């Protein structure tokens, strides 16, 4: 039961200018989708102080990296707070917006697109590598959802029934572009992560096959 939903006008312009920039340095958004899995880690710990009963649903806290080759699917998971259906809606498609466009006069200046976690709104780098993001996310609060978007003027959110019901927490399942696929490889993998993952608070696992 999808519902469809418009983005605000600067969200789009950003999306349509990440997802079809020839930027260098598609890399970054590894360190960018870690560091908002780390802040949503850190939220849910921060709740846990006064309602420590909040950590009970997934107990483990960590950061979670899933290269799925066949699908061309990579997944970034976090055991974070969540979010409702509700902020799916509004944190990512619907108002969003302020960092936003300020973003983009900093990028017509000359800013580096590196610069895109300084203002907020370093989700959306994950388009320098996917054509697509399904971000499912599992609040305490509320029931899983399953928020999808390609870039473009409209997104859905649709009820999860065709995920595992995780237990807290937050996967963005990225669509590999075709011409990005090194990163669904371990060794690419760990490359970029250990440029940036020194002061990371919590374990970042990799999920790798191994035939016995």
């Amino acid at each position: 039961s999808s519902e469809t939903f418009e983005f605000q006008a600067e969200i789009t312009q950003l999306m349509s200018l990440i997802i079809n920039t020839v930027y260098s340095n598609k890399e970054i958004f590894l360190r960018e989708l870690i560091s908002n899995a780390s802040d949503a880690i850190d939220k849910i710990r921060y709740q846990a102080l006064s309602d420590p009963k909040q950590l009970e649903t997934e107990p483990e806290l960590f950061i979670r990296i899933t290269p799925r080759p066949e699908e061309k699917v990579l997944e970034i998971r976090d055991s974070g707070i969540g979010m409702t259906k509700a902020e799916l809606i509004n944190n990512l498609g619907t108002i969003a917006k302020s960092g936003t466009k300020a973003f983009m006069e900093a990028l017509s200046a000359g800013a580096d697109v590196s610069m895109i976690g300084q203002f907020g709104v370093g989700f959306y780098s994950l388009f320098l590598v996917a054509d697509r993001v399904q971000v499912i996310s599992k609040n305490n609060d509320d029931e899983q959802y399953i928020w999808e978007s390609n870039a473009g003027g409209s997104f859905t959110v649709t009820l999860d029934t065709v995920n595992e019901k995780i237990g807290r927490g937050t996967i963005l399942r990225l669509f590999m572009k075709e011409d990005q696929l090194e990163y669904l490889e371990e060794k690419r993998i760990k490359e970029v992560v250990k440029k940036h993952s020194e002061f990371v608070a919590y374990p970042i696992q990799l999920m790798v096959t191994k035939e016995v």
